[PDB]
């Protein structure tokens, strides 16, 4: 889903939404476009294992250094493992086989510390309605820059979260749309169509911009 998010950030992006004659970016908001994950907490231990999250339904994810990664679903026990060439298995923390023991300590270290000593990113956003029976989304790739964290999961959302004002940007393909979490806290979704017609605000548009940016790096 790379390329229609990138598809999509061009259009919005070509469309010069904060030129416009007259900004209307509250016309462009659609609460019927808001995520049903992202990620609410992360643990750059890169130095040693790798990175650990927590998306927001309280399910907690590793990507280990080596590639592989391990999912804890928010029931507290169901695990899944994804191998270095994708091969997917079901498990439980109750009933694991003992070769993958140490990885599961660390992730209950991972999720021990972020469940006790972070803020919940979007604590304020109901998310939009999903289905329990379908699998997590996990983390497939992340990178820093500079100025951000960019996170990018296997259901095509791209998530930066900026590190100096704390502003964040949610972006999904599949309900073609941007959440932005701004310095305060408060969050909008916008559908990009929208903000075609409508248009946005300096800040946004720039975020926008720089999305589009991390998209082609991602896809890269």
């Amino acid at each position: 889903h790379l390329s229609d998010m990138l598809q999509q950030l061009h259009s919005v992006n070509a469309s010069k939404p904060s030129e416009r004659g007259l900004v209307r970016q509250e016309e462009a908001e659609d609460p019927a476009c808001i995520p049903i994950f992202w990620v609410s907490k992360w643990v750059d231990y890169s130095d040693k294992y790798g990175l650990g999250y927590q998306l927001c339904d309280n399910s907690v994810g590793v990507l280990f250094n080596d590639s592989t990664r391990l999912i804890l679903y928010n029931d507290g026990d169901s695990l899944q493992y994804i191998e270095r060439d994708g091969t997917e298995s079901y498990l439980t923390v109750s009933s694991h086989p003992n070769s993958l023991m140490k990885k599961i300590t660390l992730l209950k270290y991972f999720r021990n510390y972020m469940s006790e000593h972070l803020l919940k990113a979007g604590a304020n956003i109901t998310p939009r309605e999903g289905d329990e029976l379908a699998r997590l989304p996990y983390l497939r790739t992340w990178f820093r820059t500079r100025s951000a964290i960019i996170l990018h999961l296997s259901n095509g959302s791209v998530q930066i979260n900026f590190f100096q004002d704390h502003t964040k940007l949610i972006l999904c393909p599949l309900m073609a749309a941007v959440t932005y979490i701004d310095e305060k806290r408060d969050f909008r979704t916008y559908r990009l169509s929208l903000l075609e017609e409508y248009g946005c605000c300096k800040e946004l548009a720039s975020r926008l911009r720089y999305a589009r940016t991390m998209v082609d790096k991602l896809l890269s």
